[PDB]
This record gives structure tokens, C-alpha cells and sequence, in this order.
């Protein structure tokens, strides 16, 4: 593999386990703590292009020899996936593939594939105050990976996720062709926009439509006891309500212990505290906030206020690469909830957070509704619109090193706590959240350990249909077409429609 790689690419590109630099340009983007230690995060091969040609000798020597490609733009698969396997692999790492051309006038922008959200809104930021791009929240995120999958966050509610943003596509197949949209075909090009696009190519660039934001958005934040019956009341008709509200009004909640627990809500309104007020004292009057409670800013001050910066920083911050505190190890899942979870129940499920250490588990709510259920289900591969009120993420999180039998502690704590809410979600099937990725819904078989092409496809519709409904079918038609041989494996890969 690796003599292929350097008669064909130059040795500045290739990292191989002798670098001296291959376990920096690893770590670098090992964006969740946990695969730190994990045995297979072994890669024979790190591959950094900077320009496009770089990338198909890449494909033809990965055929050839039989070693898995994996890509990676920003890291934050939070399986890792861009950055391990089970079989001998190389990374495709799209970091230097990074460049931004942002038109005010025509309000879009192409954003290659190893930009960040944050270098993203930093391009548009430094040329429009009143531009913006819904494109999810943490600045470090690769918009190569965010793109294809959803790309939520405070603006979704708004604008639609990332991926309903999307108008253009440069995208490499497993033939190794470079295709816009026109060439690509209206299939494949809504295939990627939310299916997971390593299933079905490398995007090299994403050509975004910009949206017009306001010049002032408003947020606020409280921390409240859970043991609090007003607090009670509020997340009693929070659930009801945040799903529903005005659409300019986008409301995060979260759980953790401190012992009791706390109740941690967060905002971002689309317009100025004088709109906010009266809005606020009509569907939450006993949260009791004032005006001085509510802080006006920019749109892009707002993003970096909510990625752990000073609301005053420079724009720059947007700029860095890594998280802005040290990550701890963690496990998350999600579900999608459709009716308000019973208060009793809802109390069952927080006092879990009681069974771990202080302050290291997590439940959180991140509302649905507005554009997103004015979207049909078929529309991009992401499926979940309207009918849901929020989606429900339940995470463990533990300190670097703790011995194998704590760790599967905090993995069985996670996963106990999902099955005990089977009956309050999503079914046939139980909704989950591409962008929020988990293995534990169920995987693919090895492809040699099918006994039919329906039987592969079966299997994989088990995760499948829980990402993306029935547009997984409609996905594994357009799979066989674009990828016949199965170039794109990984553990929940698209399927093609096995010939034999
Ligand atoms: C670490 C982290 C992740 C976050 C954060 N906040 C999020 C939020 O507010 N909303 C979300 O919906 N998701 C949030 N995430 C998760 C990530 O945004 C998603 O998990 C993205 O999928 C990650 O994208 P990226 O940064 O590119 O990470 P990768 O591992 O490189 O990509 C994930 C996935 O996509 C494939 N892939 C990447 N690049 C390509 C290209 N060019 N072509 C095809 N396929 C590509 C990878 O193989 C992998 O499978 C907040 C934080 C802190
Ligand atoms: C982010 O960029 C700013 C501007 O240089 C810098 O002050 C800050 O330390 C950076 N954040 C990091 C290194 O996490």
C-alpha cells in the first residue's frame, strides 16, 4: 500500500507509523478522549492532500491492496469512524483542503471540505454582519463531516439544519470522477445532503445558500435547582411548548449533578430583548427573568459566546482547532420524543444521574418544530421533522484513565438509561440522530457473512431506517448505482445491492 502511495503522491503527504509526526497529525483530530486508547486507531497510513489530484492515486492504491479508506475532515465522528476499524485502513485527512469563497451578493458560499464551522462563519463574519450559515454549533466541527449528516444547532428551529442549506456539491466517487450536482445527478446529490456522504464519495467542497440574520440576536442562560417546583412547572411546560413556540426562539435544557441537580437553561432569540420580553412572560412567566437578564449581541458574538468564550473575544477564537476546555471521555445516545414524558417518569429517569460521580453524566433536550417540521420526511435523508417535539441525548463522560471495569460501568449507565425509556420515545422505528452516531443501534455484518443481497440490505436497514426512515431504500438503490463494489465500508455504511 504504501509503495503505491509514494511512486504516485508526494512524501510530504504521507504519514506513515515511522513518522515522527504520524501520532500528532492522529491525535490532533481525535476529537472524542475516548479512542485515545483505543487499539483500533491504528491507521497504517495518514494521508493530508493539499490539492485535489492528491486524492485519486489515494483511491487506486486503497483498491488495490485492500486497505480501508477512512475520511476524515474534522474528527468529531463521535464513534470516531474517520479515524479507526477493525480492518487494515488509512486516513484520508482533508485538513489542508480547507479553502472558503464567501459572495455577499449572491448569499452563498463554497466551503471545502476540511474548513471549519468556525473558519466558516469567521469568512462570512469578517465580510457581512447581517449574513449568516445554520450550520451547527461547535466551532471546531469539520464541515466536511457536519454536511452530510443534519448539522443542528440553536438556528435549526429558524433556518433548517445545515444540510437544508445546501445547492451545490464537488464530490470524488469511487471511480475516482470529480462530479458537481449537474453531473452527479439529483439522486446522489440528495443522497449526501444528510444520508452520510462517506457512503457514497469524498465531498470536496459544499456550496452553501446564506441566510439573513438579524443584526441583533439575543441569548440568556440560568441554572436553576431541579428540586424546585417551580423549575418543575417550567420543564413540565417547556416540553410542551418549546417545539411550538415562535420560531425566532430556539431553547436548550440540560441536567448534570452538582448534591442535587441543577437545571441548565439555555437560548438564543433571533431578534432584540425588547421582542424577547413580552414573549418570555407570556409562555414562561415563572421563570421570572428580567431584561437584564437577556444579552444582546451579533449573530457571530453569539456563537463564540456559546462555545466557551468571552462574549467580548476577538473573532479569531473561531479560528482555533480544538475545543475551548480539556474533553473528558464520553458516551452518548439520543431519542426522539413525540409526547411529553410523564412527570413521574421524568423524575425516575434524572434521579439516575444520581448512580455516577458528580457531574459527569448528562441528560439534555434540543427542540424540534418550526422549520423543522415545516420539512417532509423524504426531502434530504434526514427524516425526523414534524410530529417531534425534541430530541432526547443521554451521555456518560469519565476521566482519562479510569480502569476497563469503571469505563463499562459508564457504558452500561448510558445504555440502561436508554433502554428504560423505550416506551417513552420514537418506534418502529426508534429515531436516532446521524450526527449524534451509535454503533450500539445496530451495525453492519461483514459482507462475506451475508447469505443474500436482501439479507445485507435487511441488517443494515436495522440502524438504517433509525437514521433515515424509508429514504434508506431509496439510498441503497442509489449506493449500487454510484458504488457497485463497495468501495465506502465502515461499520454503517449505505449497503450496495450485492450483484452475487
Ligand atoms: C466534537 C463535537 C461534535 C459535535 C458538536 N456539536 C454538534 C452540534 O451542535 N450538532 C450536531 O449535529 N453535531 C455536533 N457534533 C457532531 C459533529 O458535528 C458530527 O458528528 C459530524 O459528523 C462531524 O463532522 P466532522 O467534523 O467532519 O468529523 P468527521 O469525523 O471528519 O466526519 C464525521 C463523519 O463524516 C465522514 N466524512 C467527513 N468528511 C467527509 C468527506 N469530505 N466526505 C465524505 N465523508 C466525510 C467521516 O468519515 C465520518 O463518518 C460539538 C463538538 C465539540
Ligand atoms: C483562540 O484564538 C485566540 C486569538 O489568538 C486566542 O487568544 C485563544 O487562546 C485561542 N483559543 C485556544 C488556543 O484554545
Amino acid at each position: 500500500f504504501l509503495q503505491c502511495l509514494s511512486s504516485r503522491i508526494p512524501k510530504s503527504i504521507i504519514y506513515a507509523s515511522n513518522n515522527p509526526s504520524y501520532s500528532n497529525v492522529l491525535d490532533s483530530t481525535t476529537q472524542n478522549p475516548r479512542f485515545l486508547s483505543s487499539s483500533t486507531r491504528n491507521p497504517s497510513v495518514i494521508v493530508t492532500p493539499f490539492k485535489i489530484s492528491h486524492i485519486q492515486p489515494t483511491i487506486y492504491c486503497s483498491k488495490k491492496h485492500g486497505v480501508q479508506i477512512r475520511i476524515r475532515s474534522g474528527g468529531h465522528d463521535y464513534e470516531g469512524l474517520s479515524y479507526q476499524s477493525s480492518v487494515p485502513f488509512f486516513i484520508l485527512d482533508l485538513r489542508n483542503i480547507n479553502s472558503i469563497q464567501v459572495d455577499v451578493e449572491k448569499k452563498s458560499a463554497w466551503v471545502e471540505a476540511g474548513a471549519t464551522l468556525g473558519e466558516l462563519y469567521y469568512s462570512i463574519a469578517k465580510k457581512s454582519k447581517t449574513l449568516g450559515f445554520p450550520g451547527g454549533l461547535c466551532s471546531t466541527v469539520g464541515v466536511g463531516g457536519q454536511l452530510g449528516g443534519g448539522g443542528y444547532g440553536y438556528q435549526s428551529r429558524t433556518y433548517g439544519l445545515a444540510s437544508d442549506n445546501i445547492i451545490d456539491a464537488q464530490l470524488i466517487d469511487a471511480r475516482g470522477r470529480i462530479l458537481n450536482r449537474k453531473s452527479m445527478g439529483e439522486d446522489l446529490f440528495w443522497a449526501i445532503r444528510g444520508g452520510g456522504a462517506g457512503s457514497f464519495g469524498i465531498v470536496i467542497a459544499w456550496k452553501v445558500r446564506l441566510i439573513d440574520v438579524p443584526s441583533t440576536v439575543t441569548v440568556f442562560e440560568t441554572v436553576r435547582m431541579w428540586e424546585d417546583n417551580v423549575t418543575k412547572k417550567f420543564v413540565h411546560r417547556y416540553q410542551r411548548r418549546a417545539s411550538n413556540i415562535d420560531k425566532d426562539l430556539t431553547i436548550f435544557l440540560g441536567f448534570r449533578t452538582t448534591i442535587q441537580i441543577i437545571t441548565i437553561i439555555s437560548a438564543t432569540f433571533h431578534g432584540s430583548r425588547d421582542r424577547l420580553l413580552p414573549l418570555m412572560q407570556e409562555e414562561f412567566p415563572e421563570l421570572g427573568l428580567g431584561k437584564e437578564d437577556f444579552k444582546e449581541m451579533s449573530w457571530v458574538q453569539s456563537i463564540v459566546h456559546y462555545n466557551n468564550y468571552k462574549d467580548d473575544d476577538p473573532l479569531e477564537v473561531l479560528l482555533n482547532k480544538t475545543v475551548n476546555f480539556e474533553p473528558n471521555p464520553f458516551k452518548l445516545k439520543s431519542d426522539y420524543v413525540k409526547k411529553p414524558i410523564p412527570d413521574d417518569v421524568l423524575e425516575k429517569l434524572l434521579a439516575r444521574l444520581y448512580e455516577e460521580d458528580i457531574g459527569y453524566d448528562f441528560v439534555e433536550f434540543f427542540p424540534y418544530g418550526g422549520k423543522l417540521s415545516e420539512i417532509s420526511e423524504s426531502e434530504i435523508p434526514f427524516p425526523h421533522r414534524a410530529g417531534n417535539l425534541y430530541n432526547l441525548r443521554y451521555m456518560a463522560s469519565w476521566k482519562q484513565g479510569e480502569n476497563t471495569t469503571r469505563i463499562n460501568n459508564h457504558l452500561s449507565w448510558v445504555r440502561s438509561v436508554y433502554d428504560s425509556m423505550t416506551p417513552y420515545v420514537s418506534k418502529n422505528p426508534r429515531g436516532a440522530y446521524l450526527n449524534f452516531r451509535d454503533l450500539d443501534i445496530g451495525v453492519n455484518p461483514n459482507e462475506s457473512d451475508t447469505t443474500s443481497a436482501y439479507n445485507y440490505v435487511k441488517q443494515a436497514s436495522v440502524w438504517g431506517t433509525k437514521y433515515f426512515k424509508n429514504n434508506f431504500y431509496k439510498m441503497v438503490f442509489i449506493k449500487t448505482l454510484v458504488d457497485p463494489t463497495n468501495f465506502f465500508t465502515y461499520e454503517q455504511s449505505i449497503p450496495p445491492i450485492l450483484h452475487h
